[PDB]
């Protein structure tokens, strides 16, 4: 109960889905986590400022908080707190986590995750809404899907390629089984935005599209203040790059490198938890992100978008000419201005601030939740 | 005791080396191979074509191979065949293999390694020069040393930074030690062809320098892709390829080593996959099965990739080889076409004095140990002409 009631116009039955790991996966967890072996210190994992990536000091920390202070448990039962489902959409399972209002005029919002992220960003969103709302007052219904690949969601195909079209494809369908064929809007970030502008462009349900997140170069008069966020851009792409660029040539490899130890999925991916934010994540978030990442075995199948993720397609084929919305964090990875931003798509929301980095739903959930809601306020 | 006798101008004492890995860290990677996983199946990994990387069927069928299979002893029995060494320099142990001659004419060369390789990619040719030469007659002096940070070497240092520059001045000094002061050579591929190209720009004692690698790119003042033979400009092709979909582990390596080295050294099946995959399609022929399993057991059991790869933040930025690191020396170089970036005859001629090329019909990366008659007879070649 609570929030879990689908809507009368959905074409699909409610299966509810519960997170239950079983003992003996919590325990292998454990055990490969213990007997992981742990690299010499070099001179490269001694920089206190972890130019090179994670020190030595932090991996050796965070293993030994992973085995003596982790507990899944208590993640597990938070994770269950919100209503959950499966669907079947072209053979995978997709899971999604949701809040519906019981109001016929609720507009329907789908929030979509990238990577090393998941459904698990928008809880604290979800539990802002819950708190503010009842059913009966719940202003939108909040559709947070597991992406093809991702955590509870089955797939990638492997008889066949898959790519950003077809996470937008699948992202539809579900919404129109959830019974929001008449509109819905997009918030999506990271790859999460890509596939966002890929609703906006091709797919006539979707509305409106709320981005907290743009790749992109020099569009074919700035600010300080921008020049520095194109400093941060430039940097990213130059030296913050070779994971991304790994995951499009050789994700095979590194799929089975990752795969092979959780210590090596904890480093790859805590860099990134460690690197993006800009107020540092509780170590015991970034532990529960990478187990969750691990016990579903979301790295190796996540990581398909790449070599299509990674010419001027957002002024020409992939303009958005919906009303298009955007949240900007500063130390997001590739922060362009507004100006660069607005030649993409038919901007007509701005939202600007003072601090938070990559992962927003978990960094600054209040105001990304704020931004879109004063966003669907705009144009719906 | 054959070939292992010191020069009489050496100024170091033998230090004898013998690899003898404990039979608990033998038992430790055999566990650490049994308990590691590998992702589920997906589409990528399921392409025969390997064009993602390593299969699921490869890395099912290598996990087995090394764990019911393997023998490290017969392999280690195989690098104590030659003569082993350690000095220190700089505070840094200095592993090396070596024939030495007890001819005062011979020619010093020490031949170089890169990444993923190391002193034992030549000892296929070692072996050729002792079956065809006694310590009386050889006419060379062979030293293959480790490079810091692979091995048996030690390094690099843990308090301060270290360069390609700074792995060029421990060569020279282990040649000056060796008693090659008067003058050496260099044999050089992978990383070990831009030390070598230091050695042969800014070292005294460094007289000449055999190279069957050019990291280079395109040259500034031409020759133009225009001007390259069909062969040429396939080969070209293939060059841009590598540096664009087959780069990704080099700018990890450049960018985030502190990472990709505990990501690595987490499991040995991480480092079987990550290696492997280069040890596949670098080659021209397909290496034996037992021969990657065992340089990355190699690998692992010294810790040889943390340590490695310190090099490529230096080495992915590399006018630089005409001008400042031109090689005025005599040069030569020796081309096989399945090598990583296999740039034409006209645009090496424009880094150095060339003197001497070589052109072959088959070969990969691996030329030391894919093609070692051949690069053994153009060294021999390449030494006659210039010294």
């Amino acid at each position: 109960k609570a929030f879990a009631k689908f809507p009368s116009s959905a074409s699909i039955s409610p299966n509810p889905f519960t997170v239950s790991i079983p003992d003996e996966q919590l325990d292998d967890l454990k055990t490969l986590v213990r007997l992981s072996k742990i690299a010499p210190p070099t001179y490269e994992s001694l920089q206190a400022d972890g130019r090179f990536g994670i020190t030595s000091e932090w991996l050796t920390t965070m293993r030994e908080k992973w085995l003596s202070e982790f507990d899944w448990r208590p993640f597990e039962a938070r994770l269950n707190s919100f209503p959950q489902f499966t669907t079947e959409i072209e053979g995978l399972t997709i899971h999604f986590a949701a809040l519906f209002s019981e109001r016929e005029d609720a507009v329907p919002i789908a929030l979509l995750h990238g990577w090393p992220g998941s459904f698990v960003e928008f809880y604290p969103i979800l539990q802002l809404f819950r708190e503010e709302y009842t059913p009966e007052t719940l202003p939108f219904h909040l559709v947070v899907p597991s992406l093809p690949g991702y955590t509870f969601s089955s797939g990638p195909p492997l008889d066949k390629d898959f790519g950003l079209m077809d996470n937008a494809r699948v992202v539809d369908q579900l919404m129109k089984d959830l019974g929001f064929g008449s509109g819905y809007i997009i918030q999506g970030g990271d790859i999460g935005s890509f596939v966002g502008r890929l609703l906006g462009v091709g797919f006539d349900a979707c509305k409106a599209v709320h981005l907290n997140f743009c790749n992109m170069s020099a569009p074919p008069s700035l600010s300080a203040a921008e020049k520095e966020g194109i400093a941060r851009m430039e940097k990213f792409m130059t030296d913050g790059y070779a994971y991304a660029m790994e995951h499009s040539t050789r994700p095979s490899t590194i799929g089975h490198v990752l795969s092979s130890s959780p210590i090596a999925l904890l480093a790859w991916i805590g860099e990134k938890y460690l690197q993006w934010v800009d107020k540092p994540l509780p170590s015991e978030t970034i532990l529960e992100m990478v187990s969750l990442y691990w016990l579903t075995e979301s790295f190796p199948r996540a990581i398909h978008t790449y070599r299509e993720w990674v010419a001027t397609p957002y002024q020409k084929e992939l303009y958005i000419h919906k009303p298009f919305g955007f949240s900007f964090f500063p130390k997001d990875l590739v922060p362009v201005p507004r100006s660069w931003i607005a030649t993409t798509g038919n901007l007509v929301f701005f939202r600007d601030h003072a601090e938070g980095g990559h992962f927003a739903a978990l960094e600054r959930p209040r105001e990304l939740k704020t931004d879109l809601t004063a966003f669907v306020e705009q144009v719906w």
